[PDB]
């Protein structure tokens, strides 16, 4: 038993982190087979970052301008290209530690593990959630750009995030492994503000199911509700609306506990309208929204990879 | 900026996780060099676990009784010894993925990272703290015995915990890599209780410093307190006393924020007596104590 913020093992992603340096600008890159993926602003200097033209700056660069380093071993760049805000560099060596992988664009609320890297050297690992406003409440310092977020399924590593920005409010923003930003942010040295955040309803419900599984079920009521009526009420409390995919992934926890998705919704809808009246769930009076139904299943069922 | 429960990368440890099987009992083992470490209750049957005479049960075992599997390969046990509750299995092959490692006994309040494994396969990683009562609030299911906790310094892995037991309260207990249990627990199949837990004060103060570094300052105040007067209130609320060493370890965080330790203590004392109202610190409604000054300094340096 026990419920904690659990991250996937990072062994597979560690062997793919490399250091990409252009001039004096250095960040982390992802070495998959014979291609290294990294943020494109590495070709930028301190001043160009203010207002850059990446297409203009890239034409002035050649393969020999890029320094790719695995440890202290250089990987000669034999080709370069730009896809959105991500830069792709072909190297002369196929990563012998390349795992079965895939590129995926996660959804708001979905969780992933972040491998904090600095100078191509992994330093820490932690789990985080893609907030409804397309930001992540992570932990990043200078030199963390290029750090990737991932999910481990079976033996495939599904890369879904590459770090780029830290907003003024302390949150962070990035793109997928195809250079496409999450949210309306841009890779420029500018103070950008994200939209108002909301509570991830699907995750709060998965937390409730985690409680019901652990004998804590006082919050269950004899009420039910429609998916539409619940979503309209949930928005009045800063709770993200539920989707078809949300109801589906809540199935396993629904069958295991025997409580229908729409029954738990009415139970959560009551917790929002009347409060908690003291008391707590899983020992905490604060509703947690950064545990997906999978995180509840994986951690309560010991799923390995 | 930002603060998050961060664990060390588990790559160097994943290459050492194997599966040990004896009869109908299976658990995880740690393969370092030509040796494999695992809990000794793997040699026990469902009946022996109730009251195991491990010395007796061990001598009645042979090398071929232990099935050590490393992925799709089986390791040949050419020897077996016992060091307290840890069973040392010698094999014919040396683990090439064996990193530079050391065996250390963690202290209460210190933190380490746990690599949860089931059947010799890593399932997840998280950071946890050795509670003052020598338990840990981890996440372990059946087949988790053999999982190890560790800290990494440069490229040297410091092993300090091997999982064994889940108390009836839902907490977890285990031993260091020398087989010595943390706390007054024994590896028998009995319901065991731990001593009354206390809060790691120095970790709470460090976590408050992390909150201030990240823009949270509502709990601060103008008052200041003496070390003794703070400890009097801390002990009253079941908080570990703050030592002059603890004050020194907090120095770097006090300089970065400009808030003196005894000034932070005044805030904590007020939080203990008045509560947190409906407010939160770093997204939490409870005073966190599973972050050491080092863990805070690592994430908040330069911010
Ligand atoms: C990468 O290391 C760049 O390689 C960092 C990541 C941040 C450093 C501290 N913590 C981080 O998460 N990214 C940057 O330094 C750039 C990214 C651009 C060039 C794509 N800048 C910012 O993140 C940035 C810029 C501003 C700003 O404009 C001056 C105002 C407020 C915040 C801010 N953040
Ligand atoms: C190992 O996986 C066994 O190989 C297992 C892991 C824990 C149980 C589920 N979660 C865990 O973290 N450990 C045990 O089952 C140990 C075995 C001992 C060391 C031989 N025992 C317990 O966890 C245990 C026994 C009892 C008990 O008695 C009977 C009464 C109440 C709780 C309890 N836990």
């Amino acid at each position: 038993s026990g419920f904690r913020k659990m991250a996937f093992p990072s062994g597979k992603v560690e062997g793919c982190m490399v250091q990409v340096t252009c001039g004096t600008t250095t960040l982390n890159g992802l070495w998959l087979d014979d291609v290294v993926y990294c943020p494109r602003h590495v070709i930028c200097t301190s001043e160009d970052m203010l207002n850059p033209n990446y297409e203009d700056l890239l034409i002035r660069k050649s393969n020999h301008n890029f320094l790719v380093q695995a440890g202290n071993v250089q990987l000669r760049v034999i080709g370069h290209s730009m896809q959105n805000c991500v830069l792709k560099l072909k190297v002369d060596t196929a990563n012998p530690k390349t795992p079965k992988y895939k590129f995926v664009r996660i959804q708001p609320g979905q969780t992933f593990c972040v491998l904090a890297c600095y100078n191509g050297s992994p330093s820490g690992v932690y789990q985080c959630a893609m907030r409804p406003n397309f930001t992540i409440k992570g932990s990043f310092l200078n030199g963390s750009c290029g750090s990737v977020g991932f999910n481990i399924d079976y033996d495939c590593v599904s890369f879904c995030y590459m770090h780029h920005m830290e907003l003024p409010t302390g949150v962070h923003a990035g793109t997928d492994l195809e250079g496409n930003f999450y949210g309306p942010f841009v890779d420029r040295q500018t103070a950008q503000a994200a939209g108002t955040d909301t509570t991830i309803t699907v995750n709060v419900l998965a937390w409730l199911y985690a409680a019901v599984i652990n004998g804590d079920r006082w919050f269950l009521n004899r009420f039910t509700t429609t998916l539409n009526d619940f979503n309209l009420v949930a928005m009045k409390y800063n709770y993200e609306p539920l989707t078809q995919d949300h109801v589906d992934i809540l199935g396993p926890l629904s069958a295991q506990t025997g409580i229908a998705v729409l029954d738990m919704c009415a139970s959560l809808k009551e917790l929002l309208q009347n409060g908690m009246n003291g008391r707590t769930i899983l020992g905490s009076a604060l509703l947690e929204d950064e545990f997906t139904p999978f995180d509840v299943v994986r951690q309560c069922s010991g799923v390995t990879f």
